[PDB]
DNA sequence: CATTAAGCAGTCCGCG
DNA sequence: GCGGACTGCTTAA
């Protein structure tokens, strides 16, 4: 097999690099590598090394890196520039992979942990480490295998050995229920003393040196927790083992009350998994408790215990142990839904970065390009200091509040990467500048054209037409990989709505499900065996369908970010090639095509229906339009339309066959107009939207710009079982807003879209009525808690205390002297209620940490005191308000001289 | 070592 | 009791 890297660290003039070898086998070694850089030399000197403007470089081979780093010092002091890979441990992996890495996963060590600390004063500080480690759990991939660490006699107290046999039962049965599928695969190891546990666990570490480590919130956790406990009892250089070059840094992080780190294990590739979920899954969550990111990943039930954590090793060992596993089992089970781990590996290695690195989209670009200047002999250019510079980015279409009831959008393909390959934008494919016009001028078509040899954007920017850009070339790669997984993503989403429809009428019978790749659309003779499937097979087969449909998700959705990235980054002063000239290039050339494709559809669907100067395009973000398509529903006339589907039949057809040719034709003229390398500005049809026919139902409604709601039977060709609601902006989709106000605001506007006005009038005066019994963190609003201190004087607001801040220091002082209630942690997030006037807490509101229970002392007290006015008018009463007077609707019967009659 | 546009909640201040 | 200037937070893209 062809060898890959594992880790790669520079220390020193050495290399320290993992690696699997041509025999599948892990080894390590150290290479004191010789470092190329370049400089610029005279024409007359015959060289095969260019910069990327074609300028002729002098290779300069250092002894080592420290004098390599060296003499980038002295260029910068005598004042030219010093061009090559800085970086050198990317050097190294370019010269010694030099080919497309085929990487083999199940070689890799893959490592999930989690520790146990139980702590009778507090939370266990890990740059303290005070307390014992009494339990660690740690999954290897190679075997497969949960190696469980049991700490049985501890300072807090002596526990008898955890026990499997309970460990399988159900709850309900006084066991633990953990997973029948990993009983097998645990391996038990119980301790009388930590020191003895902690030598056992090193020696472990040694045998079975994690590649990656992750586990939840292990970064700041479980790894500084273990390196410190290790380093207090046994020193320092033996916590240095946790690296297999035993080499560590501690980053020292001052919160003026709080004063954490992070270590950094070299030759360990830590990839927390709070991280990825954050960087890769595309949600905003109220809490990051591995609890709350459980049920909303798995829809598994929260990790039930009694009593406080600090006494539950004390009161059950049993299940102290059992949770300790189960936790480890469950992000696994999220990262097998997920594959973020997967996606991590496919990105690092193909970018030949450390595989921690795919957090930079910077780094990453940075790779890739230098990559593949490298195999071309290019040399990169220094990368150099420049102010931070606002620029423009996005056209955002006023919209006329109100009810929308026929929508029809449509949405340019991966619009700035598209824009990158069109106009061919690169450092080094610049050919010059053009006088601009207003923007509109070239929106209208009356600017002169800008010109006629060479690619352009209305930002005053030319390129060549004729020169293959590296910018260009690598985005459209992985634009290409990004295509081919949105297509499985989206077959799998097709083919679950198949599933749906057919679970209408499940077949009586003992069946299995159909063995079929979700990736590609169902076949005619697969549709007509589903159709004979019983419940249990299709629920089966739904359940493939919606995990083939994440996999997708993950793998298209996270290279859309990574390419859209590079666009960016252009716009970010550390990146190697930014410039504003090619940042803005993209941006503005956006601008254009949405308000030029804007006008090309007005004037279309005017001539298409015998009009002149009617307003079609009620609303266009970025790269999409929003099309009333209320005129060409009324030109046929709602009558001759039999069901739902028959009008969405009608515009389905309508948009591709009418519209989209007219788009494509106007789009075209553009791109001759801006004399473009390729046209690929491709605007499909995305959604369909309208009332179910015949009901009251007002389709859809805008409030203003990105705050609108659709009713949508058709998304991106993928018809729904059942009428899907398109949110965006709106309370509904904030993580700020109470879960049960989100809810019942859905419900609102499910009613007003599909039902109408009398509906969601119903709705209101049932949720006004009850609402006072919801849970209180159902009710409690969320917020991000930032710069605590700055606004803390003597455990009072100071001067413009933001309201959840005001909340946090309210709790503090609730908490005050109790060393055993949860403490608000800088940055992450708080639930909060605001409290009726003359309330013991002596303020307007209280905060506590999201995904907790507010501690049993001032439970009671939050509860008597929760202003439940206040907390409906602000999250549910004002948002709805906004809504309906958008939509011309009201939530409450308005009076009126009916009033005089008894109805 | 490392994208911009834009809406809403809230504080402070002004307001016979 | 609101509106304007301003900060903070969180979306859409
Ligand atoms: N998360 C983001 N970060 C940076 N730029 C973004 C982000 N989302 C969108 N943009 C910019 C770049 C996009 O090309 C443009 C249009 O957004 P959007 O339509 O969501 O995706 P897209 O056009 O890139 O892909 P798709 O093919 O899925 O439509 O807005
Ligand atoms: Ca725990
Ligand atoms: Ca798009
Ligand atoms: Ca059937
Ligand atoms: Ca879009
Ligand atoms: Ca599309």
């Amino acid at each position: 097999m062809k060898e890959f890297y594992l880790t790669v660290e520079q220390i020193g003039d050495s290399i320290f690099e993992r690696y699997i070898d041509s025999n599948g086998r892990e080894r390590t070694r150290e290479v004191e590598y010789k470092p190329s850089l370049f400089a610029h030399c005279p024409e007359s000197q015959a060289t095969k090394y260019f910069d990327i403007y074609g300028k002729p470089c002098t290779r300069k081979l250092f002894a080592n890196m420290r004098d390599a780093s060296q003499w980038i010092k002295r260029m910068e002091d005598i004042g030219l520039e010093a061009l090559g890979m800085d970086d050198f441990k990317l050097a190294y992996l370019s010269d010694t992979y030099n080919y497309e890495i085929k990487y083999d996963h199940t070689k890799i060590r893959v490592a999930n942990f989690d520790i146990e600390v139980t702590s009778p004063d507090g939370f266990p500080e890990p740059s303290q480490a005070k307390h014992p480690i009494d339990a660690i759990t740690h999954y290897d991939s190679i075997d497969d295998r949960f190696y469980v660490f049991d700490l049985l006699n501890s300072p807090y107290g002596n526990v008898e050995e955890w026990s499997i046999e309970i460990a399988a039962k159900l709850q309900e049965q006084g066991g633990d229920e953990v997973p029948s599928e990993i009983i097998d695969k645990i391996i038990y190891m119980p301790f009388d003393n930590e020191k003895e546990l902690l030598m056992e666990y090193l020696n472990f570490w040694q045998q079975k040196t994690p590649v990656i480590l992750t586990g939840w919130n292990v970064e700041s956790f479980a790894i500084p927790y273990v390196y410190n406990r290790i380093k207090n009892i046994f020193g320092e250089s033996t916590a240095k083992r946790l690296s297999p070059h035993r080499k560590t840094r501690v980053k020292v992080i001052e919160n003026m009350y709080g004063s954490r780190e992070i270590i950094t294990l070299f030759g360990i590739s830590v990839l927390d998994y709070i991280d990825l979920y954050k960087k890769f899954s595309f949600t905003n969550q109220p809490s990051y408790s591995l609890d709350y990111i459980s049920e909303f990943e798995l829809n598994v039930g929260k990790l039930k215990y009694d009593g406080p954590i600090s006494k539950l090793r004390e009161s059950n060992h049993q299940r102290y142990i059992s949770y300790n596993i189960i936790a480890v089992y469950r992000v696994l089970q999220i990262d097998a839904k997920r594959q973020f781990i997967n996606l991590s590996l496919d990105m690092g290695y193909y970018a030949k970065i450390q595989i921690q690195s795919v957090f930079s989209p910077i780094k990453t670009w940075d790779a890739i390009i230098f990559n593949s200047l490298k195999e071309q002999n290019k040399v990169i250019p220094q990368g150099r200091s420049h102010p931070v510079q606002p620029y423009p980015g996005a056209f955002v279409k006023e919209p006329i509040p109100n009810r929308y009831k026929y929508v029809m959008s449509f949405d340019l393909t991966s619009l700035y990467p598209s824009i990158i390959r069109q106009v061919n934008i690169s450092p080094e494919t610049i050919a010059g500048t053009f006088k601009v016009a207003p923007l509109h001028d070239y929106i209208n078509a009356v600017a002169e054209r800008p010109s006629d040899v060479y690619s352009c954007s209305p930002n005053g920017m030319m390129y060549y037409k004729d020169r293959d850009g590296v910018v260009p070339t690598e985005i459209t790669k992985v634009f290409n990989q990004r295509k081919e997984h949105k297509g499985y993503m989206l077959a799998a989403q097709r083919n679950g709505e198949i599933i749906k429809e057919a679970l209408h009428n499940p077949n009586l019978s003992v069946d299995e499900p159909l063995d079929v790749d979700y990736r590609f659309d169902f076949s005619d003779e697969i549709k007509e065996k589903i159709k004979k499937l019983s419940a249990k097979s299709l629920n089966e087969m739904l359940f493939r369908a919606q995990r083939t449909e994440v996999a997708g998700m993950t793998a298209q959705i996270n290279r859309k970010a990574l390419i859209n990235g590079l666009a960016g980054a252009l716009g970010n002063v550390w990146f190697r090639y930014y410039d504003l000239r090619n940042a803005t290039a993209i941006t503005t050339f956006g601008q254009m095509a949405l308000q030029w494709i804007e006008r090309k559809v007005n004037e279309y669907l005017n001539e298409v229906c015998g009009t002149e100067g009617e307003a079609f395009v009620l609303y266009g973000d970025t790269d999409s339009i929003y099309v009333s398509a209320d005129k060409i529903i009324d030109k046929v006339g709602e009558s001759k339309f039999r069901d739902t589907n028959h009008w969405v039949d009608f515009l389905d057809k309508f948009a591709r066959e009418r519209m989209e040719p007219a788009i494509d034709r106007g789009f075209r003229e553009m791109c001759e107009y801006m004399n473009n390398k390729q046209h690929l500005m491709f605007m499909d049809r995305e959604a369909i939207a309208g009332p179910p026919l015949g009901s009251k139902g007002i389709g859809g409604f805008w409030t203003g710009k990105k705050r609108y709601a659709l009713n949508v039977w058709d998304m991106e060709g993928t018809r729904y079982a059942e009428p899907k609601l398109k949110i965006m902006g709106l309370e509904t989709q904030k993580s700020s807003t109470p879960k049960a106000v989100q809810k019942a605001l859905k419900e609102c506007i499910r009613r007003m879209l599909q039902e109408g006005e009398e509906s969601l009038q119903e709705y209101f005066k049932e949720f006004e009525k009850e609402f006072r019994q919801l849970n209180y963190i159902s009710i409690a609003s969320v917020s991000s808690a930032n710069n605590i201190a700055k606004y803390d004087v003597g455990g009072f607001p100071g001067p413009k205390c933001p309201f959840h801040i005001r909340g946090i220091l309210t709790y503090n002082r609730a908490i005050k002297g109790n060393i055993d209630a949860p403490q608000v942690v800088e940055g992450e997030k708080v639930y909060v209620l605001p409290l009726r006037e003359g309330n013991p807490f002596g303020d307007k509101c209280i905060a506590w940490p999201s995904g907790t229970e507010i501690t049993d002392l001032i439970k009671d007290d939050v509860l008597h005191w929760m202003d439940y006015t206040v907390l409906l008018e602000k999250t549910f009463i004002k948002p709805l308000e906004g809504f309906t007077s958008a939509a011309k609707l009201d939530y409450e019967k308005k009076a009126s001289l009916f009033d005089m009659f008894d109805f």
